[PDB]
């Protein structure tokens, strides 16, 4: 399948710099699947914000220059907080649109209302992924904008085709139900439908390639809720980090009650759950007669 646009189906993107880089001091080049993107975004100018479709690096070099308003390659590819242009087009970055996706799509917006992205090495590597078949020489030529289109296409194509998404933990790999009773007092324990929740959440995003590329560890989705602890099938209790009472030390951290409310309710509201509403108290935990 060829692209409508006439662009290569997948493209390797290099760190175009005014500073010579004989040692290849750089991030691993990024492979952009143009075909898959263009099939999801009809407006070519959403990305090619100046109109004519040309490499962003023609204007956005690592150092920045006149043609790009000194907006560097780093900024053009990872900007967040991009201001809405009063007139004309509001450019997008790779990161901002991806971020847009998690906030605008109901199936993404529940977990992403409660997830604080790590944006660690694994996150960088999702984009910075050119096949290891790329040689230092090819790296040098791409940097100089002298890599032949056929070699670029071939490196990009190999990258796309050699990708194998990670096998996540099944909902059967987590507990079926969890009696959340760490604070049981005025109400009964909340009998959480742990497995049903996980399974419903995963089904809604099954096959999404953006989601699959960035959820790249078997337990990543478990970290949605079990955050700030090593990826694991048996994470520590919320109660191990969240104190019953506001802890006067480190710091502003929600106490346990708020941790549960903010987390459970935060997702429900993020993916517009019909029930329970945050005011449906006995739906999550029956009042104690
Ligand atoms: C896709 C959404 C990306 C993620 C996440 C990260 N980067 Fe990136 N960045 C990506 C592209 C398309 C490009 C341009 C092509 C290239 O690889 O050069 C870049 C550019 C950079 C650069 C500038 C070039 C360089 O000197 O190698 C750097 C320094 C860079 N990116 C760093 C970086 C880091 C550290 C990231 C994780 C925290 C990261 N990027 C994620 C797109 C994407
Ligand atoms: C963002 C999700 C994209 C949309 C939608 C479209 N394109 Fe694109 N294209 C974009 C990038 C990030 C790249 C790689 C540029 C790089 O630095 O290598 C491009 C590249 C092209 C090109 C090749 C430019 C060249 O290297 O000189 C062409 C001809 C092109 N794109 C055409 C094109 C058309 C017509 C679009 C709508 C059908 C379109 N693109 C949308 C990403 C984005
Ligand atoms: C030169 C003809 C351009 C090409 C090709 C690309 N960009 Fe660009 N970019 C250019 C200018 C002159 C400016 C500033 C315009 C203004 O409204 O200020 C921009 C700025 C951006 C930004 C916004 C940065 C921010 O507001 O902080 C982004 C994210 C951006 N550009 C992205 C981008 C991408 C991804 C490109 C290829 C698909 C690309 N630009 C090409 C000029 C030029
Ligand atoms: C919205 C306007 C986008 C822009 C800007 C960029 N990407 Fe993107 N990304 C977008 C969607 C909707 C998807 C899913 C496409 C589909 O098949 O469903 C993707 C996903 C990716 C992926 C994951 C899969 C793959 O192609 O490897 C990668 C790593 C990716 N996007 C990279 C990427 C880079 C490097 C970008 C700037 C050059 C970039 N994307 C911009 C939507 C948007
Ligand atoms: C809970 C079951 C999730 C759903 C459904 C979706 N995502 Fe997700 N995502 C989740 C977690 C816990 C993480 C890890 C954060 C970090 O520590 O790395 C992520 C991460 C992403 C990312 C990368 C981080 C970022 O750039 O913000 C992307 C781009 C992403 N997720 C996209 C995404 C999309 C498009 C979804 C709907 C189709 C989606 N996610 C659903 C957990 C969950
Ligand atoms: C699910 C989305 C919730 C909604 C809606 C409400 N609560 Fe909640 N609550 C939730 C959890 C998972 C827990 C932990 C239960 C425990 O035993 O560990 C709590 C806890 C409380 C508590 C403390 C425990 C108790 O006294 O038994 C209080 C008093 C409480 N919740 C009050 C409360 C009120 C009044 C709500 C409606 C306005 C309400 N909760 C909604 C989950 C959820
Ligand atoms: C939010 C939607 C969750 C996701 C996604 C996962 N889990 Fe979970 N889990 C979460 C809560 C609120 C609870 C209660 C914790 C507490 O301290 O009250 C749990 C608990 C567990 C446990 C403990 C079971 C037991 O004590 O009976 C385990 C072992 C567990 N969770 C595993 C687990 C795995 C492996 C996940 C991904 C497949 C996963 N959880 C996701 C809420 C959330
Ligand atoms: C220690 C290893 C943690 C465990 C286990 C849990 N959480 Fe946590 N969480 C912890 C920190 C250090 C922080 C504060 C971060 C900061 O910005 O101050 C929190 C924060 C929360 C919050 C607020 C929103 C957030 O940033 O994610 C909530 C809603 C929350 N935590 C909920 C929560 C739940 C329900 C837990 C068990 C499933 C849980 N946390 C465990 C660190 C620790
Ligand atoms: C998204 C990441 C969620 C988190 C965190 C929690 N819930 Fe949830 N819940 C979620 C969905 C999307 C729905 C609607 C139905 C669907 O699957 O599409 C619900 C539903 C509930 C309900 C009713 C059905 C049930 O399975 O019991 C309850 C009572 C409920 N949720 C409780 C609950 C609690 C106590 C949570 C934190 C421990 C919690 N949910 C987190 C999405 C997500």
């Amino acid at each position: 399948e060829p692209t409508d646009s006439g662009a290569p189906s997948a493209i390797v993107m290099f760190p175009v710099s005014a500073k010579p880089n004989p040692k290849g001091a750089a991030m691993k080049p990024a492979v952009f699947n143009h075909l898959a993107h263009e099939k999801k975004i009809a407006n070519c100018e959403t990305c090619h914000h100046t109109g004519d479709p040309v490499a962003c690096s023609t204007c956005h070099t690592t150092e920045g220059k006149a043609e790009g308003n000194f907006v560097t390659l780093d900024r053009a590819m990872h900007a967040t907080n991009i201001a809405k242009r009063a007139k004309g087009n509001t450019p997008v970055s790779c990161v901002s649109c991806h971020e847009q996706q998690t906030k605008e799509r109901r199936e993404c917006a529940g977990c992403h209302a409660i997830v604080t992205p790590k944006r660690d090495q694994a996150w960088c590597a999702t984009c910075h992924n050119v096949t290891s078949s790329m040689t230092p020489e090819q790296m040098q030529q791409g940097i100089k904008g002298k890599l032949p289109p056929d070699q670029n296409e071939a490196l990009a194509a190999e990258t796309v085709l050699n990708h194998k998404p990670v096998q996540p933990l099944t909902a059967m790999q987590g507990p079926y139900k969890v009696s959340i009773d760490a604070l049981a007092d005025k109400y009964e324990p909340s009998n959480f439908t742990h497995r049903r929740h996980m399974a419903s959440l995963m089904e809604r995003i099954k096959g999404d390639k953006l989601a699959e590329a960035f959820h790249n560890k078997p337990e990543t989705l478990c970290a949605t809720c079990h955050h700030r602890s090593p990826l694991s099938a048996t994470p520590p209790k919320c109660g191990s980090c969240h104190t019953k009472e506001i802890d006067p030390a480190n710091p502003n951290r929600p106490n346990l009650k708020a941790a549960y409310h903010l987390q459970c309710m935060g997702c429900h509201q993020g993916m517009n759950v019909g029930r329970p509403k945050n005011t449906d108290c006995t739906t999550c935990h029956k009042a104690r007669p």
